RNA sequence: AAAAAA
């Protein structure tokens, strides 16, 4: 598969020269139209075909300056000429939304409603039978609760921690959503297709599953009735682990919480409208997160956290500002109560001889790190110790704990995680080594990710319900799993990429109204690429400090332009 | 290109 010497037609992802094209990358590509004499100017730097454009695909009436889908049925390999065919009519293409989703149909994702599938999921409702079956536990007297992002509509996670003599109990209940999502449904086939749900800038999301599950039926909204799946947890007064329960069971959640409502709560800057039970809940979560956090370091856990940048858009989807995420006590605590229970259901699968898809993060080879090593001790940056065929997750957060005070830590940290590799699922028991778990897998958000449903199925056909289905049920969806990852990883990354290209195209979008401006920052790696401070976002023109002026847009590559004061 | 909620 070929990557962009430069003189046969062959484009992204389809000394050597091309010979034949066996399978395109895409078949449709996002472009700009202009007008009589046609032509399109696709969207993508790297499409690099000139294009004859078909005037019997062309609406008649399609004005100049419409963002358009289209596809090559045939190519020239003697003339370097190519004919295209108008496909889909998307918009015009200076709307900011129109490119947002130019972009996810270059990258293949969907995000046009599925008229049969939603017609299929407002025929589901809620079963007042379910609670009653004898495998279902009836918590809907404790206080759960849950806590989330100011702007979310799908909520598939509540916690409620108790405090006891010996330690704490802890509830985590996932909602339910293999109850209400039958395995091979025409539901499930959409979302294994989609494989996660997308979230995009100004709350767009493309969600996995149609509305009236994902933000009603399995959204663990307040003062509802819901199904759910629990992990509960005793732990000791030191945070650590002694015995574990899963099962199926029913709540009602008692309050929809904010990250930003329970910080300020946490700073007695502002009080939480809630019974005293559940400010019991949450006291008693924070002193059991913190004794987790705590123990997860004593084993070893890399810390990889960096900056992180979101881009803030209107109600017509114009970016307003670049804000600096903060992973503040809030949204830690709620991380370190969902990896505990992902860790707990890893371990409960592989315990029972169950194979599951892991999520992975394999220990990097000696070769790599050695050349990470190379790179690094160029910057002030100190040499470890450590053997590094046996290096230890410890070994390396202690390596980072000892330099937290380079001023280029931030540059560090980046390079060690490309170094490090990227996660991915796995039926094969590889480590994660970031965690710092030999057994990990993703259990608490199956609203959003087809792992997590998997994962789920995977605990009703074996542990739960086992004789509501046969052996070649089980084998059936056994056989199924390496294939279910590999999608799933092969998805992740044209995700990844989306993403960034958004974020490219509206970080720019906003910079283009900034030329008049001049930023200070470093360099992050044809050119010197400076991250300014403002907006951690690289401009074009490792480790030097440098201040620059913003020059100009280049909106065919999406970059921005500095020249040296 | 890690984790978590989205
Ligand atoms: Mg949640």
């Amino acid at each position: 598969i070929l990557t962009l010497h430069y003189s046969t037609g062959a484009l992204d992802g389809d000394d050597a020269a091309v010979i034949t094209i066996l399978k395109r990358a895409r078949i449709l590509y996002a472009g700009n139209f202009l007008v009589l004499e046609y032509k399109i100017v696709a969207d993508n730097p790297r499409f690099y075909l000139t294009m004859i454009v078909n005037p019997d695909s062309i609406p008649n009436n399609l004005a100049s300056n419409t963002k358009i889908a289209f596809q090559i049925d045939e190519y020239d390999p003697d003339n370097n000429l190519c004919k295209v065919s108008v496909q889909q009519v998307l918009g015009n293409n200076d709307d900011p939304l129109i490119n947002i989703k130019a972009i996810m149909l270059d990258n293949s994702i969907v995000f046009e409603t599925n008229d049969v599938v939603e017609q299929h999921a407002n025929k589901l409702s809620f079963d007042t039978e379910e609670q009653h079956k004898a495998y279902r536990q009836d918590l809907t007297d404790l206080a759960f609760v849950t806590v989330d992002p100011t702007t979310s509509k799908d909520l598939a996670d509540a916690i409620y921690v108790k405090t006891i003599p010996t330690g704490f109990v802890l509830y985590v209940a996932i909602a339910d959503v293999a109850h209400y999502v039958n395995r091979n449904s025409e539901i499930d086939i959409e979302a294994k297709h989609k494989t996660s749900s997308i979230y995009l800038p100004g709350h767009y999301v493309v969600p996995m599953l149609p509305e009236q599950l994902s933000n009603q039926l399995c959204s663990l909204n307040p003062a509802q009735k819901r199904y759910v799946v629990v992990c509960e947890i005793s732990f000791d007064n030191q945070g650590r682990i002694k015995t574990n329960k899963l099962y199926p069971a029913t709540i009602i959640s008692k309050n929809r919480f904010s990250y930003d409502q329970v910080n300020k709560w946490l700073n007695n800057k502002s009080e939480l409208n809630c019974d005293e039970t559940v400010i019991n809940s949450l006291k008693a979560a924070f002193t059991l997160s913190d004794l987790i956090q705590a123990q997860r370091q004593k084993r070893g856990t890399i810390d990889l956290s960096h900056k992180e940048t979101e881009i803030v858009v209107d109600e017509h989807y114009f970016p307003i500002k670049i804000n600096f995420l903060v992973h503040d006590k809030a949204e830690t605590m709620i991380e370190n109560l969902m990896v505990v229970a992902n860790e707990t259901v890893a371990w409960v699968l592989t315990n029972n001889k169950i194979a599951l898809p892991y999520r992975v993060h394999p220990r990097p080879s000696k070769k790599k790190l050695q050349s990470l090593i190379e790179t690094v001790g160029e910057l002030n940056i100190t040499k470890p110790q450590f053997n590094l065929d046996t290096v230890t997750s410890s070994q390396i957060a202690s390596w980072l704990n000892e330099n937290k005070d380079n001023p280029s830590y931030e540059i560090f940290v980046i390079l060690l995680l490309r170094t490090l590799g990227k996660a991915f699922y796995s039926v094969n028991p590889l480590m994660h080594f970031s965690i710092g778990s030999n057994h990990y897998t993703h259990f608490t958000s199956p609203i959003r990710r087809y792992i997590d449903l998997t994962i789920h199925r995977l605990l009703w056909m074996h542990l739960f319900t086992p004789d509501q289905f046969t052996d070649n049920e089980r084998d059936q969806l056994k056989q199924e799993l390496e294939k279910i990852a590999d999608t799933v990883n092969d998805t992740e990354i044209k995700i990844i990429n989306c993403e960034r290209n958004a974020n490219d195209y509206l970080t720019t979008l906003l910079l283009s109204k900034q030329i008049g401006k001049t930023f200070s920052g470093f360099i992050s790696a044809f050119g010197i690429f400076m991250r300014m401070d403002e907006n951690n976002f690289d401009g074009l023109i490792i480790g030097d400090r440098l201040e620059a002026k913003l020059s100009e847009i280049d909106f065919i590559q999406k970059r921005a332009i500095l020249t040296l004061i």
